[PDB]
């Protein structure tokens, strides 16, 4: 589990969105596994605006932050899970690292701020949903 809290937005994995998220919806994209809901309180996370390919992610199944090298956001065939069929997930970045399904929502960050959230993994890979192109997270 886990979210990004930027301004009056909450950024979660679409597959982990709550009823309250859906009832307060700003934007959702199944192909990206992203959903954004509105919040009453202002958040403290800042979004990175950059093409960093190194950073650090949180792994809940190890209670550890790991430094990683990751690919640029791409279209990647990801295997079926209990939440999606085997499909092309867009704006996805891959790294070598430990993940389990419940690690979804852990933050990936670089020197500039938050880069994305855990979305996929297995066999010593972890996939992150990028948010650096969502410039509207920084306004209104
Ligand atoms: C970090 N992590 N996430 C998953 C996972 O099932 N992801 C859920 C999901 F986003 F809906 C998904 C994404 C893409 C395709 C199908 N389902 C996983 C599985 C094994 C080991 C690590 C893992
Ligand atoms: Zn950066």
């Amino acid at each position: 589990s886990g979210a990004i809290y930027v301004g009056n937005y909450r950024v979660v994995n679409r597959h982990l969105a709550t009823h309250n998220d859906w009832a307060n919806l700003v934007w959702e994209d199944s192909s990206r596994d992203l959903l954004v809901s509105s919040t009453t309180a202002q958040g403290c996370d800042t979004i990175a605006r950059c093409d960093c390919q190194t950073g650090v992610y949180y792994c809940s199944s190890r209670r550890k932050h790991y430094p990683v090298s990751f690919s640029k956001p791409s279209l990647i065939f990801v295997e079926a899970s209990e939440y999606y069929p085997a499909r092309y997930q867009s704006h996805l970045m891959l790294a070598v690292g430990h993940s389990e399904p419940g690690d979804c929502g852990g933050i990936l960050r670089c020197q500039h701020g938050v880069v994305g959230i855990v979305s996929t993994g297995g066999n010593g890979l972890v996939g992150f949903a990028d948010v650096r192109d969502l410039l509207w997270l920084d306004e209104e």
